C-alpha cells in the first residue's frame, strides 16, 4: 500500500476531487484542551492514503482545511464525535457534512454490542486489521513504518463500510434517522468542546 | 385559575391563535407502547389552561393535532423527549418546532444538578408549585379537582420560563447550541419510539 | 375494631363460611428455616379480624389448616410469596387458590414504583395505616394492644383492595395474566422453600 | 449432516409426525418489537435438521404454525422465554406445551453457575459445539454454509438433553417443580411481549 | 444521675466488687494506631457511672487495668470489637471474659437489620437515649457537662440489656453459639490490631 | 454586619494592611474553563467583609491581584483547591502562601467524615451559618441582599477557624504535615487547570 | 497413585492410626440443606488416598464418623468452613480438632490475594494440580477414573502444606492467632448451618 | 548480568559515587506496619545491580542509609510512594531528593491508562521484562537465582527511563509540575505512615 507522508499540509488537492473522503486523526490523548493533534489521515477510497504530520502549535493547514470546509464532499469518520472536536479545536473549522460508521453500526448491527472498527471490518469485509498493542508517541519527529501503516489502516476501509451501511440503512428503513443523527453530530462535538463532554444533554438525569 | 376540561379534543382553536403554546401530557406510565395517553394540557400563557381528557383507544383529535402540526407555533415542553414520543405514538404526528425547558436549564443553569420543573419554577419565578405525593389513576372517567389543578399547574408557567431561558441563552451566547438541540429533539423522541430508548446514540460505549 | 385473639387455632369456622379470606402472618424473620411463625391473622372482610398466636414447635392447627386447604375459598395476601412459604413450612399445607395484591399492583399501578401496602391503601382507599417504627418480639407470650392492632390492620383492607384491583385488571385487559401469575405463585413459594429463594428461575442470568 | 433449507414454511409435516420437536430461532436482535424473526430451525431428533428462512413482513407459515399449535407435540427449546416471545409476536400463536433445557439445567445442575448450551452439551454429551465468534446478518437473502451449519447445531442435540434432564429431574425428585415452571413459561414470554421484559414479576422489589 | 469524673484512673475499686461491669470508650477516631484513647466509662449497673479522662501518652491505669484483667468479672460492651482493640493497644491488657450486646442482638433480634445501641435500647427498654449530633473533641482538657452525660449514657443500660439478651438466647437455644462468639471476640480484636482489620478471616474471598 | 459591595476591584488596600486575609469566590459552576468568576469575597477577620462583583470578560483587578500576590499575607480558604484554580484562570496570578481549613479539618477532626464549612463552624465556634437552599444566578447585574449576606458569611469566620486549627495541629504534632500540604496546594490547583482535575496524581491506579 | 474407592464407609481404620488425616468432600452444590454429600476423600499423608462414595439418604458411616470424632487426630482441610458444615449436616458429628490451609494462607501468605489450593500447591511445593474445567455429576453411581483422580488430588498434599504453614506461622509469630481461629472454625460452620451463612457475625454492619 | 547479593548492608559506597541511584524494595506485603522489608535493590545505571538481603528486626544499614540521606544523589523509584514509606518505617530516614517514573508516566504518557513498569519499559525501550507469575517468600534465608534476577530487573532500567521522561517533560513543558510533585512525594509517603494511606488528602470528598 502506497502511503504518502507529509508535514503540515497536503501539497494540493489533486488527489481529492471526489465526493467523499475518509478522515481520521491521532492525538496525544482524549482531551482536546490538553492533548494536541499529531497526525491527520485521508483517503480517496482507493488503495492509497495520505498521512499528514501536524507540528506543535500549528494553527493553519489551508489545503486540508479547504477540504474539510467543502460542503460537496462528505467526510467519513469512525466515531467522528472525537475527530470533529479535535479538528475544530485545532484549525477552527467544524465540518458539517459527515458520515459516522459507529452511529451507522449502532443503527443497523442491532444483533451485537461490539461496534469498534476492528469488529466491523472483520464482519462486513472479512478484512483483518491488526491493531498495535503497545501505544506510542505520535508526536515523535519521525514516525516509524509500523506507525505509518497502522495510521493508514484506519482510513483505507471507510468507503466500503459506508457503502455497506447505506445498503443496510435502506433495507431496514432508517435512512432519515441516520441523516438526522449525522446532521446533529457536529453540534454534539461542539458541545464537547464547550464543556459538556461528560453529559448526555438529552437524558432525564 | 380557570381550567376548562374537555373530552377528546378542543371544541375549536379560538383561544390558540398565538405564537407559542405550552404542552404537557399525563399517561399511565413511562413506556409508550404499554401505557396509554390519558390527559393533554395546553396553555396560551395567560392565567388559564385547557385540560383534555383522552379516551382509551382514541386515534384522532383533529383540532389538537392541527395545533401540534402548525409550524408557526412553538410547542413548549418540560422534558419534551417524553411528551413528543407519546403524542406521536398516539396521534401519529410528530411536532417539529419545539422548545424544552429542561435542555435550556442544562445549558444555562450550570451551577446546579437539579433541573426538575419544581426547582426551576422556584428559582426563576419564586412560584411554589406543590406536587402531589400520592400518584393516581389518570385514566379515571372523572378526574378530581385536585388532579385537574395539578395537571394545569404543569403548563401555567412554561411561557415565563421560556422568556427567561431565552434571556439566559443570549447572555451566555448559547443560542445556536440550543437551537440545534431543539431541532434534533423530535428525532431523539422518534428514536425512543423505534427501540433505542435506553441508548445514548452518540456515546462511545 | 373488634379483634379476637386466640392461642393455637380458631375455635371453629363459624365466622369463615365465605368465598374469600384475608390472610397475613408474622414471624421472627425472613428465613423460614430459621425464623418460626408467631402470629396468623384472618379477616372475613368485615370490620373484625382474628389474631391467632402460634406456639413454638406447634405442628397442627386443624381449623386454620382446613380453611387454608378449602379450594372454594380464595386466600388474599399482600406479597403472598412469603406467607405461603412460611405457612407450608409450618403446617405442611400449601394453599393453591390465592390472590396477591402486590402482583396485582405491579400489573395495574404501572405509574409508580412503590407497591407496598401502605402506599396502596393510601392511594386506593384514602385510608391511613400507621406502621409501627420500632420492631418487636412477636414471640412474646402476651402481645401488647398496639401489636394486636397493628397485626389486625394488615388484613382489614385486603378485600376492598381485591375488588378494586379486579376492576383495574378488567379495565386494562390483564385478567388472564394475573390469573396465570396467581396460579404459579404457590410453586414460586415452594421453590423458595426448596433452596432457590435468591434465584429468578426464569432469568437469562 | 443433512440440513434442508426452506423459504417461508415447511412444504409439509411428513417428517414431523413425532412426539417432540426441537425448536430454535434467529433474529436481528433481542427486542421483538424492533428486531424481526429471520430463521426458524426444527429437528425430529434424528441426525437431520430443517432450516426455514423467514421473509421480511411474513405473517403466516401454516405448516410451521400448525406444528407449533399441536398440543400433542412438546416443543423443546433452550431458553424458550425468548423464542416463545418472538414466535408469538411474529405468527400470533403461543405454544403451550414446552420444555426448556435452561430451566432444567438450573433445576438440576446446581453445582455450576454456567447454564449456556455449549457448556451443557459439553458436560452431558461430550459433544463440542463450536459457536461462531463473529456475528452475522441473518436477514441476508442467501445464508452461507457456515451460517446454515451453525443454525442447525442449535437444534441437533435438544432431544438427547431432554432425555438426560428428565432422568436428573426424576432422580432429584423435582419433576413437579419443572412441570409447573414449564407450564408458566409461555405466560412469562407473553409478559415480556406486553412490556414487563425487564421486571421479575414475583420479586419483592 | 451521679457521674463521677476522674483523671487517669479510678481512686480504688470499692464500687466495683461486682460480677459484671459495663465498659465503653471514647477516642479521637476509628484507627487505634493513629487515634488515642481519651475517655473510659464504667458502670456497676446502678444509676451511677464513672467517667475516667485518659491523658495523652498515658501508659498505665493500675486500678482500671486490674478490673479489666479480673477473670471473675464479665466486661459488657456494645461492639466490643473496637473497645477491646483500643484498650489492649493503650494499656497492653486484653480482657478475656466479655459480653457484647451487638453480637447478642445479631443472634436474637433476627427480625431487623438495625443493631445500633439506640434502637436496641428503644425496643428492649423503651428508654430514649439522645445521641448528640455534632461531634466533639474528646481530648479537651475539660469535658463539658453535655459530653459527660452523653458518655455516661453509653454504659448506664448495658446490664439490663445483658439480662434481656440472656433471656432471649436461652429462649431461642443459642447460648452455646453466643458463648463461642464471645470467647473468640478478643482474638478478633487482636487480629484488628495486627493488621487484618479490613479482612473477614473466615470468608471464602 | 457591614458588607461593602464593589464592582471590579477594591478602591484601595487601606483595610488590608494585615497578616492574613480570608478569601472565597462564587462562580457559574465547577468548571473554570466554562464557568466564569462572578464574585470575590474578602475579610480582614473583623466583623466586616468586602464583596467584589466581577464583570464578564474582566481580565484585571490590580488592587485585588496585588493582595493575592503579596507573599507576606496568608490567604485563608475553605477548599482552596477550587478558588486557587478559578483565581489563577481569571487573573493569571496563583497565590503561593495559603491556608485551607478543609485540609486542616481532615488532618485534625479525625473523628468525623463531615468536613464542610457548616459543620466545622457549628462544632468549633457554635455559630450557625444558614446556607441558602435554592441556587442562584451569581452573574446577575444586581445581587440581592440575601445573596450579599450569604456571600459574606463564607469569609466572616475563616480567621477564627485558622486559629483553632493551628492550635489543634500543634496539639497533635501535625504542623509540618499541614505546612507541606499547604505548600503543595497551589500546584494541585494548577494541575486541575492543566487537565488532571479528575486524577489523583499520587494514586497507584 | 493408588486410590481405593469405597461405598458408604471405610472397611476399618487400619490405615488411619495416625496423628492427622487430610479430609475433603464433594457435593451437589454449595447449599448443605439442598445439595447432598456425594464423596468423602481421606489421606494418611502418604502417596495413597481413600475415596468413599456416599449413598443418597445415607445417615451413618460408623468408621468414618469414628475417625471424625477422634480428638487425638487433627483433621486437615482446605476451606474447612464448608466441609465441616456438610459433614455435620450429613452425619450429625462436628469435628472439633481441625487445621485449615486457607486460614493459614491468609495468615502467612500476606503478599498475595490468591489463596486457592492450586496457587498454594504451586508456590509452596512446585506441584501442578490440574483442576478439571467441566463440572460433573458427583452423584453418578459409577465415578469415572478422571473423577477419582481429581477427587484424590485434593487430599494428597494437605500434610505437606500443613508442615510448611506451621513453619511459617512459627517464623512470623502467629501461632496463637491461628490456634484461636482453628478453635473457632467449627462454630463458624455451625453458624452457617443455623442460618447465618451470608453474615459476618463480627462485622460492624 | 552481574548481580551482587549482600546481607544487611553494602560493604562500602565505592560503586555509588554517582549523581543518581535506582532504588526498589521487596517486602512481605503492602502494609508497612505488618509486612517487613526483606530486600533492597540498587543500581548505578550500568549493567550491574546490588541486591541487599535485610534481616528480620534489622534497624540499621549505615552505608545504605548514608546513600539514602545524601542530598546530592537523586533516588529513582517506580511508584516511590511505597518504597519511601517502607524505607522510612524500617530505617528511620526519609529520602528527600527523588524521581518517580510512575508520576512522570502519568504526566507524559497521557495516551494510555497503563502505567506499570512492564508497559513503560516495553514502550520506551523495547525491552521485555518478564515478571514472575507465582509469588514468593522474599523472607527466605537463601533467595533463588530466579528471585535474584527478578529483583535486579526492577532497577536495571530506571536511569534510561528517567532520561527519556525528562526529555518528554521538557517537550511538553511540564518540568515544574513534575518537580513540585516529586518535592511533595516524601510527605505523601509520610502521610501513608501516619494513617492516611487510604485517603486522598486533596479530594473534595
Amino acid at each position: 500500500t502506497e502511503i504518502r507522508v507529509h508535514q503540515g499540509d497536503l501539497p494540493n488537492l489533486d488527489n481529492y476531487r471526489i465526493d467523499a473522503v475518509a478522515v481520521d486523526t491521532e492525538t496525544l490523548g482524549l482531551q482536546p484542551h490538553r492533548d494536541r493533534l499529531c497526525v491527520v489521515q485521508l483517503s480517496s477510497g482507493d488503495g492509497t492514503a495520505d498521512v499528514i504530520q501536524i507540528a506543535k502549535g500549528q494553527k493553519s493547514a489551508p489545503n486540508l482545511v479547504r477540504l474539510l470546509s467543502d460542503r460537496d464532499i462528505t467526510k467519513i469518520f469512525h466515531f467522528g464525535r472525537f475527530d470533529l472536536a479535535i479538528l475544530a479545536h485545532t484549525f477552527g473549522v467544524m465540518p458539517d457534512v459527515v458520515f459516522c460508521t459507529k452511529i451507522a453500526s449502532k443503527l443497523t448491527r442491532t444483533y451485537t454490542d461490539r461496534h469498534g472498527l476492528k469488529e466491523i471490518c472483520g464482519e462486513l469485509l472479512n478484512v483483518n486489521i491488526s491493531k498495535q498493542q503497545q501505544s506510542s508517541d505520535w508526536a515523535a519527529e519521525t514516525l516509524s513504518r509500523a506507525q505509518i501503516e497502522y495510521a493508514a489502516s484506519d482510513v483505507l476501509y471507510l468507503h466500503r463500510l459506508k457503502d455497506i451501511f447505506e445498503e443496510r440503512l435502506k433495507r431496514e428503513e432508517r435512512e432519515s434517522v441516520a441523516k438526522a443523527c449525522f446532521q446533529f453530530l457536529p453540534m454534539r462535538a461542539n458541545l464537547d468542546l464547550l464543556g459538556w463532554s461528560e453529559i448526555d444533554i438529552f437524558a432525564h438525569s
